[PDB]
């Protein structure tokens, strides 16, 4: 009865750290550095939770990707945790297309594991 997480994050060092911690708890975890294809990957692979960074590579932006996901009638139900500079969190919460949760960088991997479990439950 696997719980699946996708990390959209071009900081591969951080993504690996987060992945190991989540996998340690029993989550299945995939990673992508590509924000451009992220929405369609989410539609294909159907993760139970998305961890989405703000500052992504090749001009991609987590708030904009979150916008597309939360305006999509099919995908707006998939929980999104935004990670990044906490400065912009308060503003984005006010938007209709806000994420489900916001975790400030520096992200504590153990803390994120607990926040993931609060959103989608823990592996059993
Ligand atoms: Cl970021």
């Amino acid at each position: 009865m696997s719980k699946k997480i996708l990390i959209v994050e071009s900081d591969t060092a951080l993504s690996a750290t987060l992945r190991s911690a989540l996998e340690g708890r029993g989550f299945t975890v995939d990673e992508t550095t590509d924000g451009k294809g992220s929405v369609e990957q989410i539609r294909r692979d159907r993760p139970d939770l998305v961890v989405l960074a703000v500052d992504l590579s090749a001009g991609q932006n987590g708030y904009l990707i979150c916008g597309k996901l939360k305006k999509d009638d099919d995908l707006k139900n998939v929980p999104i945790v935004i990670i990044g500079n906490p400065d912009g969190f308060a503003q984005h919460r006010k938007l209709k297309a806000h994420a489900d949760e916001y975790v400030a960088k520096p992200v504590d991997a153990d803390q994120l594991v607990e926040r993931a479990g609060a959103l989608i439950g823990f592996p059993e």
